[PDB]
């Protein structure tokens, strides 16, 4: 691990350090891979055993990569294994030290927010598969998870139902933040590969990020999540929806969006980060609306 082991970067969170040296290195004979689950942008992602044998979700390392992309990878483990919150993905340790490189995660059943809401939205085939209700959890969930990097002073900087993962399809489901990679590249330290849909103007015109970022995200996460799984900006390239966002232009209500739930979204938007929502307050709020019959007796539009 010359590169890793030469560098041995620090990694402050809650200020408290870590290194390398504090990952758990799971024994590579330990380790069985059962099925891929496709790729992200960069290495292999598997479902893989860890030994009644701990069901674990295997992040691959390309053998061939860059300097830079090991240390983004060690980067990665170090900020996932010092998180502690039941809305934050578990990293079960590590195998560094054999090649292909492994990050070892929590098996979130459920898979990714983004597939769960266009694979469960409503049809004739499962008329009350999701409810008003089920969508409000998931978004408290998430905001849980906010609020915890918010308090731990942690910017996500990506707030995406692309970026979400849920335990299991059904009823006890619980919604969890699942990638970093965002936050990995700036401690690291072009445009079209930027997630300009889900930032606030202060952060795409001036670079400037604070937990305010994070805030404006979420509305665009629960416009996600209230839509079942749309697109934001419908039709919008990233250019237009910079001119349209930094002119005021604001997303309509997803459809059947009660008024209390897209309120919260626009409050996540407005323009000055102090005119923002906390995600104590944004909390609250989605508290209220679960309370609300006339919000959560609201029915989903149905998929022909
Ligand atoms: C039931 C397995 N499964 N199936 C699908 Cl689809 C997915 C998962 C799965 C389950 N758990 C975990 N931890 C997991 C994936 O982690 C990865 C790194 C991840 C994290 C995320 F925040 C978002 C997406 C993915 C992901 N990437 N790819 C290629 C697929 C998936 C989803």
């Amino acid at each position: 691990s010359t590169i890793m082991t030469d560098y041995n970067p620090n990694y402050c969170f809650a200020g408290k350090t870590s290194s390398i040296s504090d990952l758990k290195e799971v024994p590579r004979k330990n380790i069985t891979l059962i099925r891929g689950l496709g790729h992200g942008a960069f290495g292999e992602v598997y479902e893989g055993q860890v030994s009644s044998p701990l069901q674990v979700a295997v992040k691959t390392l390309p053998e061939v990569c860059s300097e830079q992309d090991e240390l983004d990878f060690l980067m990665e483990a170090l900020i996932i294994s010092k998180f502690n919150h039941q809305n934050i993905v578990r990293c079960i340790g590590v195998s560094l030290q054999s090649l292909p490189r492994f990050i070892l995660m929590e098996l979130m059943a459920g898979r990714d927010l983004k597939s769960f809401l266009r694979e469960t939205r409503p049809r004739p085939s499962q008329p009350s598969s999701l409810a008003m209700l089920d969508l409000l959890h998931v978004a408290r969930d998430i905001a849980c998870g906010c609020q915890y990097l918010e308090e731990n002073h942690f910017i996500h900087r990506d707030i995406a139902a692309r970026n979400c993962l849920l335990t299991c399809p059904g009823p006890g489901r619980v919604a969890k933040i699942g990638d970093f990679g965002m936050a990995r590249d700036i401690y690291r330290a072009g445009c079209a590969m930027l997630p300009v849909k889900w930032m606030p103007p202060e952060a795409f015109m001036e670079g400037i990020f604070t937990s305010k970022t994070d805030t404006w995200s979420f509305g665009v996460l629960l416009w996600e999540i209230f839509s079942l799984g749309y697109m934001p900006y419908p039709s919008k390239s990233n250019q237009e929806v910079l001119e349209f966002v930094t002119s005021g232009g604001r997303m309509d209500p997803p459809k059947n969006c009660p008024g209390p739930v897209y309120r919260i979204m626009t409050q996540c938007w407005q323009h000055q980060p102090e005119d923002r929502p906390n995600f104590a307050i944004i909390l609250e709020r989605i508290e209220y609306c679960t309370q609300d019959p006339d919000v959560i007796n609201t029915a989903l539009p149905i998929e022909y």
